[PDB]
């Protein structure tokens, strides 16, 4: 069933090239250490599908989409913002994770 182990992440950065910004990802499941890249809607993807199959709280939530254009602003605030919600994912799932939480974790958005 539940056969990922358990994983830390961290948001280490993020960039702001095009239309939205993306965020940098720090991964470790203990044997190695990568990065991967979101978008906020990657991030709201992941979690309507985690609340659809009863994995998470329809209380836990995202932080908002940004309404418009992106700007290059509050980066420190929305970094933290994204990491405490990511490590609240995980920490709902000890030691084993869910397949849909370890794919995002190992691929970018546009992989």
């Amino acid at each position: 069933n539940l056969y990922f182990q358990s994983m830390e992440a961290r948001v280490v950065g993020s960039e702001l090239v095009d239309t939205y910004t993306v965020y940098i990802i720090q991964v470790t499941d203990g044997s190695h250490e990568w990065t991967v890249k979101h978008r906020y809607s990657d991030f709201h993807d992941l979690h309507e599908k985690l609340v659809a199959e009863r994995k998470i709280d329809k209380n836990l939530l995202p932080p908002k989409k940004i309404i418009g254009k992106n700007s290059r602003s509050l980066v420190e605030k929305r970094e933290k913002d994204l990491e405490v919600y990511l490590q609240k994912l995980l920490a709902a799932f000890p030691g084993v994770t869910p397949r849909v939480l370890a794919h995002f974790l190992h691929f970018h958005f546009y992989e």
